[PDB]
């Protein structure tokens, strides 16, 4: 199994103990590290942060401490939107400009592959023809990577993609059978399945449907989404399950109504380190759980929630990560990906569960290991 760990290049700006840079990563925990995010200018890949070159070197230097580790660079993300991708895929000239720039960029800075994170082809302003043009981009990039590997006598650069977990976005965005032939791995974003945008409480990454969910609401769980990909053309071995190391917050419209589906008024307050209303990192959640919160196990969905007065949290913990790791192995998927390693309790100071409790849970559950001693 693979354990793919996203690192974000804005985590460095979090105050105090929240600040996270590549040297904070334990190089032995994951099999792959993905750097989020690169950008695009004139149809060529580019940096986005003033010190990305510094962080790239620290990131890829981690491989000097773990000879099995591979790294990838992710391009796009939510805030990046779709317009640059649409323009870039619109013509063969623009796709060639981009692919050529990626090969040079990844080889220059020491990456082993590119993770495409277009959110999403066919949606958020992207026109309908981008569903097929995304397939064409991926096909041409895989082919260019295969040729560069042979021409440079190096292992081939990987091409992966982070893909939607919402059924409407999946249907609008991806030609799953053909896309699956050319991608090395498919990182399915099985999180953000509920959130304050819906006007009621729900879990971020429930494994199973809630018993009274009907219609499209019954799609909003890891089981349905992973099996949708699997049964519409993607090989299980290429499918990677998304694991969030954060939770979503809500303000309850009525504190006594604090179950799944309780009505809500909006996002919960920003955390002191992540400073974005609507979510908390796992280490921030641990502080919340020590501040008087009530913890509840959502038994049907195999995830926890918690609440305190008018604040409600749907999240993941060691137990839910363990249950879902067991599940993905039984279903023969390729492994797990984590959004994001800088949201774990990387210092060990917040949760009293050791360093990197959630990521370590998956490392153990998936049997990640590179140090063999040849004796008891
Ligand atoms: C408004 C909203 O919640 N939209 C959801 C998108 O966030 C999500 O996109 C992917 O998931 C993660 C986690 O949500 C995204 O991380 C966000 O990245 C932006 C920069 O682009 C940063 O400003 C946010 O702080 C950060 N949020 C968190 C909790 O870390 C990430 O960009 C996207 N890529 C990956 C691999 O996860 C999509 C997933 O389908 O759902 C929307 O509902």
């Amino acid at each position: 199994y693979n354990l793919i760990c996203y690192f974000t290049n804005w985590a460095q700006y979090r105050p105090g103990l929240g600040s996270f840079k590549p040297d904070d990563i334990n190089p032995c925990l994951c099999t792959h590290l993905i750097y989020a995010f690169a950008g695009m200018q004139n149809n060529e890949i580019t940096t986005i942060e003033w010190n990305d070159v510094t962080l790239y070197k620290a990131f890829n230097d981690l491989k000097n401490r773990n000879s099995k580790l591979k790294t990838l660079l992710a391009i796009g993300g939510w805030n990046f939107g779709t317009a640059p991708f649409t323009t870039m895929v619109s013509t063969s000239q623009n796709r060639q400009t981009f692919i050529t720039s990626v090969i040079k960029f990844l080889r220059q800075y020491g990456f082993d592959g590119l993770d495409l994170d277009w959110e999403y082809p066919g949606s958020r302003g992207s026109p309908p023809q981008d569903k097929h043009l995304f397939t064409v981009l991926v096909k041409e990039m895989r082919e260019a990577f295969e040729q560069e590997a042979i021409e440079s006598n190096r292992p081939r650069l990987m091409v992966t993609a982070a893909v939607a977990g919402g059924i409407s976005n999946i249907q609008a965005g991806y030609e799953i059978p053909e896309l699956s032939k050319y991608l090395d791995f498919i990182h399915v974003m099985t999180y953000d399945l509920h959130g304050s945008w819906e006007g009621y409480t729900g879990e971020n990454s429930p494994l199973y449907k809630y018993p009274t969910e009907t219609g499209s609401n019954a799609y909003l769980n890891v089981d349905y989404v992973m099996n949708y990909w699997k049964n519409n053309g993607a090989p299980a071995e290429k499918l990677i399950v998304g694991f969030p190391e954060y939770g979503h917050t809500f303000i309850l419209r009525n504190p006594s109504d604090n179950g799944i589906g309780a009505p809500t008024s909006g996002d919960g307050p920003a955390g002191p380190y992540t400073r974005q209303a609507g979510f908390w990192a796992y280490y921030e959640i641990c502080t919340f759980l020590r501040s008087g919160a009530t913890e509840v196990w959502d038994a049907s969905q195999e995830v926890p929630y918690a609440y305190k007065a008018n604040e409600w949290l749907g999240y993941d913990n060691i137990k839910s990560f363990s249950v879902k790791a067991q599940w993905l192995k039984q279903n023969n998927f390729g492994g797990a990906m984590i959004w994001a390693i800088d949201l774990d309790d990387f210092t060990g100071s917040f949760c009293d569960q050791g360093k990197f409790p959630l990521t370590s849970t998956l490392n153990k559950a998936l049997g990640i290991s590179t140090h063999h001693h040849h004796h008891h």
